[PDB]
């Protein structure tokens, strides 16, 4: 399946991201590289005051449609 989420940076700039509940955190970073040109190794993703773990799925973190991830430049 698919859902739309958001990713927000310290600029305030908030981008849509098209994901799937089964996606791993690494896969989400890969999508961010495709959209924004930020390599995975240069990214952290934060939700609910946690840094999301690379091998966990979006479904594990209970990420819903229209949820906002916070992107951090590594």
């Amino acid at each position: 399946g698919s859902m739309q989420i958001f990713v927000k940076f310290r600029t305030g700039k908030t981008y849509t991201l098209e994901v799937e509940p089964s996606d791993t955190i690494e896969n989400v970073k890969a999508k961010i590289q495709d959209k924004l040109g930020i390599p995975p190794d240069q990214q952290w993703l934060i939700f609910a005051g946690k840094r999301l773990e690379d091998g966990r799925t979006l479904s594990d973190y209970n990420i819903q449609k229209e949820s906002t991830l916070r992107g951090v430049r590594r």
